[PDB]
């Protein structure tokens, strides 16, 4: 389904492109959260609870949890499939949280990919992950989180093992193989030249080497005017056309949107597949004060946003993330 | 380079898309020509000339010529890169048209790709190609037309003989090899299956099997809010990423702007790399008569353009076809 | 099916590699036939009549046809599937030339490839190929021809057409699609480059494109000792392993044997493989003269042969060309 | 370089190819040495001891150790490259190992491969490899175990740490990278479909993903007639062709011999590119007998054997394992 690419440039120029396949109108929404909002990861499960430190901007996934975002200090979090996960072995007790509200607890506490990794290490919560609504997938996902410095850690679970991998160098993430088999994946075809061949299905693989080839391409630049366009390219690459269907495989999942994190002047931008603009919004002109109140820039009903979309955004109250099974 | 495809929906649904994939700064522009125009095939040698018989919505080459448009019928021509063709052999003493103004010379005269071919099988004149200016490519290139009844033609020039490939099936066009040479390179592809592998480089014949490939395989509606982006879909997934470059390889085609011309509604959009938006230019909207005034959409100072682009046609002069170096 | 391979080494070293796959056991079998001897090219239609000129060992497909062989005078000529083979449109009343002995026609009545093309571009006689007996396939097949100069020719027969691919470079040929086609789809995979990537799927267009490029890297020098184990080896990958099949495709094309002629110096390499060895004809040590007698070396009856099989030599008499389909 | 592939077949019909693939001639000979002979792991060094509890037919690599062989009771021992392996860390005073007689330490000692894995998971010792003479390059290999019963193990030294994968679906093995990387990279060519398209290189992962495919894909049968020349089909599929050079690469390693180890009927086939006949040694014909005298097939000099060779095993004595590099 999803890829992700981080670019690394000159002078502290880190840009995160991200893309998002869904079979269906995944109905992805943009919500504005200030820092100093407490939340908890659970309804119904013993749970942690934490005040959110930094304030982020993020998009949902039918409204019921968040998958991207970014918070003021150029964190930027993914929560991108991977069908082998799993989060728990049978009879663990310790406190439970959301798969919905993963990505929110990684944004609103962290800064620094560091900060993440030492207290995700401690192990002290388990993910819970009911089967998603309009009977959809089991949500098997994996995160991948990226500073401003461009160090980069991949979260992932498997058999009910935590499994992270931090480093500048994993600038790459797709869903299957495991990380470690997607290297050795990756590594087979760079040994056959990226200009020779490169594998161009719509597979998970397939756009990992794609990606990870031409993000190390593009121009070496500091200049957002060059970069972001460029790493935006990558993403379009990587994409999978609208509506790709076969005989033989007669439902496959098509790119709905995509987003494009400046890490270093801290804009989001973000563009829909039917939508014919790409649009953004630049985090340094948010005020994320504790009382500023939630903000949603909203793109169910089809609407059209260009330029600088900080004037239409609205207030409203936040999404109620989702615990459970309907 | 450049890739095209054409997309075949339900309800006469005829859409188009083509990429334009260059080194350097192409510095394309949009030019709206009425009808009722008079243009001449070259200004230093004998050749044919002509009246518009239908306006048109263009864009340029480094303002020298055009290479892609769509005019008032729907029909769509595109100017794309072969570097094996040989338009004469020597000593033609043929009228000659310059390759500057053979694209728009189509766009101009003919408003179904029958008329068009039935006119070039006559061969009339000759195609003289002077090379691009500053140190870039010789001017050689195929093109391709397509109606609004889905008929596709493409002309190439092989050894100084024309070969004109016509029919519906021809939905996809990009460079080398001469086009019965690229449709077996596709034959073997699609004996792999596009989902079981794919040829996934900026070469043109990896190219012209993605294309080939994605274009079948979007939602076939008459609906221009499902097709426009579905195949304008597929011209990213055939595009090559910006600025291209490895220690072997110092200067890549790197891709430019976008065309996605809507030849059943007569709306061509168009979108750049470097720019975020998407904006199109209405034919409906515009107002093609013999003297409404050549109209320009600016597109070299790095403007930013969004929706509608008929609102932001100013008055201008035509272009200078170029002709010699 | 069947892969074709000519390599062009240094001081007229000329050797031709051969594949043969096939759904069941083909019942090949070898024939040495000496020169003046005369064959009709068909049994019930009207016909040419030739003389041979030229002796040749021969391999047949089922006895019933000569699909593989070379004449004395360092000429091979191989007969594989191309299934889009039209030979004729309807009404042609030329002289019928069967399919099971055109390629014989061919080693009988020629010496170099410019004689064969220069007397097939005549057009005198069509094609007549009957269905294969027992549900077989259709006898749809083209030939390539190696004279011991180098210079190779491939006879395609394209919508009742005759269509001629002239020169040493057509080194390599397969099955489908045509030989134009067929160069384009090796062009693209030499724009990927052999050692960055090669196709190993065993479908024609993909053994084309690994025997055109392991002829030309292979050694480059006139000694047999080197020249022929390397012309097998290229044979061999692309050879096609046995018994292939899978629970989609129950049936695939098999290699059976494969042959490699040392045209420079008139040996006729063989080796199937169910059998461990590589054994050869040398034409040499064959005397090709009118009465010498026909002779066959059996290889249905499961035989193992070594090295020089020409004491193997039995002899016979010639197999029954078949021209009509047997009824069943 | 080389590649192993494992046939599974029905009735206990294990069998078992591999390849030999050198830059230049790896001037290999055969050896048959009968059981109880005793032997030390190493020449100057700290070292452990063993006897011979089954006798083996085994290939060698320069006569200066042990590559490829096969012992009484049907286990096959083979050492191929890899070029990430690390045998130990620094400061290790553990007994120390010759990688020249690596493999014959597991063909003399082990009739099952878990009797193997079992010895080795203590880690006794440790594999001391030198450089291979002459500017060679350095001694850096894995090996693979395949007893009777079909049960397969890789051995590997990853980072100075051994690193074993025992199981039954692990019939192929290549050269680089890691064999838990290696099985990822043939994870996902599976994905795109052996009939559709096969990565047709000569790569280490290549030739890994071709063998994997065509060794399932051959014929399910317990008949020898039809498995060995199967198993020979994948052998020579994956196998690269002979002296395959271009102006880039001046020098890659070409096959130069091939074994098939039949390990339900005990037979070990040989055959080399450069020679003409696939021959065999029929371990049930040989005597290994505490003193039935080591005996030697030589194939330096250009020797061609033909179908049972222990009628051409003559008297010899065994070379001598190379347990540092020498002076030039």
């Amino acid at each position: 389904m999803c890829t992700r690419a981080v670019y690394l440039g000159p002078d502290r120029m880190v840009v995160t492109g991200r893309t998002m396949d869904w079979k269906e109108d995944i109905m992805s929404n943009i919500y504005v959260f200030p820092r100093g909002m407490q939340r908890a990861g659970h309804n119904k499960e013993k749970t942690v609870n934490w005040t959110s430190k930094y304030g982020s901007v993020i998009a949902t996934g039918y409204d019921i949890g968040t998958c991207d975002g970014m918070n003021e200090k150029g964190l930027v979090a993914s929560l991108l499939f991977l069908p082998e996960s799993v989060y728990s072995l049978p009879g663990d007790t310790r406190p439970a949280m959301g798969i919905s509200i993963w990505t929110q607890y990684v944004l609103d506490n962290f800064a620094t990919v560091r900060e993440a990794v030492d207290e995700m290490k401690k192990e002290t919560f388990r993910i819970d992950a009911p089967r998603m609504p309009n009977g959809g997938p089991e949500s098997t996902l994996h995160m991948a989180i990226t500073d401003e410095t461009g160090n980069t850690a991949v979260i992932e679970y498997l058999d009910g093992k935590l499994s992270i991998h931090e480093g500048k160098e994993y600038q790459v993430m797709t869903n299957s193989p495991r990380y470690e088999l997607q290297l050795a994946v990756n590594d087979y075809w760079k040994e056959v030249g990226g200009l020779q061949m490169l594998p161009g299905t719509n597979r998970s693989s397939d756009r990992f080497v794609r990606a990870s080839f031409y993000i190390h391409a593009i121009p070496q630049t500091a200049d957002a005017k060059i970069a972001v366009p460029s790493v935006l390219s990558v993403m379009r690459n990587v994409s999978v056309p609208f509506g790709i269907n076969t005989p033989e495989k007669p439902h496959i999942s098509s790119t709905r949107w995509r987003s494009v994190s400046d890490q270093k002047n801290k804009v989001y931008y973000f563009e829909s597949t039917l939508t014919p603009n790409l649009f953004w919004l630049d985090l340094k002109k948010i005020d994320f004060s504790p009382k500023a109140g939630v903000k949603k820039l909203s793109l169910t009903k089809g609407e059209i946003y260009a330029g600088d979309a900080v004037k239409d955004l609205k207030d409203s109250q936040s999404f109620t993330f989702l615990f459970e099974t309907p």
